[PDB]
């Protein structure tokens, strides 16, 4: 009823803050290639991604993105998301990025500003928060608040990030003494070999 994208992004904060976990079908594109596997969220803010092309898993405690390499025997990690105070995707967004709808308030195709079934939210980075290394989200959300996809902008002007999640099941039950979210001792500070 005339909500503005604020007043829209409100609701999904609240949602997520509500939510223990998330389990994902995810596809995202790296270094020009496309990576599919399932993605576990536990809230507010640590993932896993296990693939399913290949070994590689990835694991993020909110301020470090890990990757293990098992056929190498190692794993190498970069900063999620360097000039971020962290606190998982919702806290980001709601403190560190301006909220915007990304072409109106009506429900849109994924792809183009046609009709379709999608609200589509342009996150812009606040500088006075200090610069990052994405400057700006694209956030397209399901009826439910649940995401579809989320097409991250690389600051550097690099290709886009896009995840696509489809399969979203909320509270499936993780564990907590099941991951360990943080690089291991053993494991390899790279700068921004992902971004
Ligand atoms: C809820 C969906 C988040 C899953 C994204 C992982 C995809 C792998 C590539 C990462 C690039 C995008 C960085 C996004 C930063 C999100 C901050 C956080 O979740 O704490």
């Amino acid at each position: 009823m005339q909500i503005s994208a604020n007043q829209y992004f409100e609701g999904i904060y609240a949602k997520y803050q509500n939510i223990e976990d998330m389990q994902a079908t995810i596809n995202f594109t790296l270094k020009g290639l496309k990576q599919t596997g399932v993605l576990l969220y536990k809230f507010p803010d640590k993932f896993i991604i296990n693939l399913d092309s290949n070994n590689q898993v990835f694991v993020s405690d909110g301020e470090f993105l890990t990757v293990y390499v098992p056929s190498l025997g190692t794993s190498f990690n970069q900063q999620l998301l360097k000039g971020s105070s962290g606190g998982g995707l919702m806290k980001v967004l709601n403190s560190e990025y301006s909220v915007s709808y990304t072409n109106s308030p009506n429900l849109e195709d994924l792809d183009s500003s046609e009709p379709g079934k999608y609200i589509k939210l342009t996150f812009s980075r606040k500088l006075y928060k200090g610069a990052a290394t994405i400057n700006s989200f694209i956030i397209a959300f399901a009826p439910d608040g649940i995401i579809r996809r989320i097409t991250a902008f690389p600051t550097s002007g690099g290709r886009e990030i896009v995840i696509d999640l489809t399969a979203v099941k909320f509270n499936v039950g993780i564990l907590d003494s099941k991951f360990k979210y943080d690089p291991p001792k053993s494991s390899n500070k790279v700068d921004n070999f992902l971004y």
